[PDB]
Order: structure tokens, then sequence, then C-alpha cells
């Protein structure tokens, strides 16, 4: 059935959302290795402001560590802990 | 440390599968961007992650319509979501 106004509102705020990110891209010092999974999902500020010269932004972040299988010190594959920024509390503030 | 996940959590938040993602009303419904919504934006199910093979895509396999109240009064608006997804070999 439909999704009543409220529930629509809830789920476009601005807060923290999962998002698909390449691991290579929040990692760019680490080159010419490949990771597995290629692609971490991230808690990333996400969703519509009210005005269009307001933006999603995180007002509180905090740092994560997650196991990965990457490179070792020869270039063989090997398991690397690594850390991620993810956002806490987001907020919609002018640009 | 408390904040730390594993391998096995890792693997599960890569998987294909329908994940929500936030989408401007004004680039789904193309026949009314001359009007503004309250919200202007929803989120939808949609598939992603990453397939263990570059040469497959995430891609879904399920699909189901959802009706939406938003403010214009209030309209019903209907969208496409992903219930089901599938790494299939590339169109070419
Ligand atoms: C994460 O740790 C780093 C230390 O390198 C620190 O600079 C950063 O502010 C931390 N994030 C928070 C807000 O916990
Ligand atoms: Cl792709």
């Amino acid at each position: 059935n439909t999704k009543g106004w409220s529930e629509v509102l809830k789920g476009s705020e601005c807060k923290p959302r999962p998002i698909v990110v390449p691991v290579s891209e929040t990692h760019p010092e680490l080159t010419s290795q490949r990771f597995n999974p290629p692609c971490v999902t991230l808690m990333r500020c996400g969703g519509c402001c009210n005005d269009e010269s307001l933006e999603c932004v995180p007002t509180e972040e905090v740092n994560v560590t997650m196991e990965l299988l990457g490179a070792s010190g020869s270039g063989s594959n090997g398991m690397q802990r690594l850390s991620f920024v993810e956002h806490k509390k987001c907020d919609c503030r002018p640009r």
C-alpha cells in the first residue's frame, strides 16, 4: 500500500545513511593494489534539505576499522585492517 | 576496539542487494518538473553493492511499484523499487 507523508518525510531527511563507496577512493595513497571486496558500505550524511541554499553535512564523525583483503608487505594477497570515516550526526547548514 | 567491523560483516555489506538511495523527485517524474515537492526527494530501494567479477553488474531481478504521498495539495506519486538483485553479464 501507500506510504504516508510522515513516513516519506522521515525517509528524505538529512541524516546518516548507508552508501556504497569504492575502497580505493577512501584510501588513495594505497596505490598499485586491489581491495576485496572492492566496495564498502559507509554511514554518510545524506538526504534533502528544505532549501536550495542548504546542504546536508556532518556535524559528528567517527573512525571505524574494517578488515578487508588487500596487499601484504610483499604485495601478496593479505588481510588489512583499515580506518574509515563514518558520519554519526548531520545538519542542514548554509553553503 | 568496540567499533571494529570483521571480515564477514565487511563481505555482507558489499553484497549485490537492494539498498536505500536518495532520489530527487524532479529527476524521477520529468513530466512535473514545473513543480516543487515537499519533500524534494525520497528514499527508494535500488540494487547496488559490487560483484565478484568485473564483467558482471548488479542488476534488479525483481521490481515493484511503491506509492507515496508528497506535498505539492497532497499528491500520490508512484516509483519503482527493487526487491531482488543479481550479478549478471554486462549488456552490450
Ligand atoms: C578519528 O581519529 C583521528 C586521529 O587521527 C582524529 O583526528 C579524528 O578527529 C577522529 N574522529 C573523531 C571525531 O572521533
Ligand atoms: Cl557498475
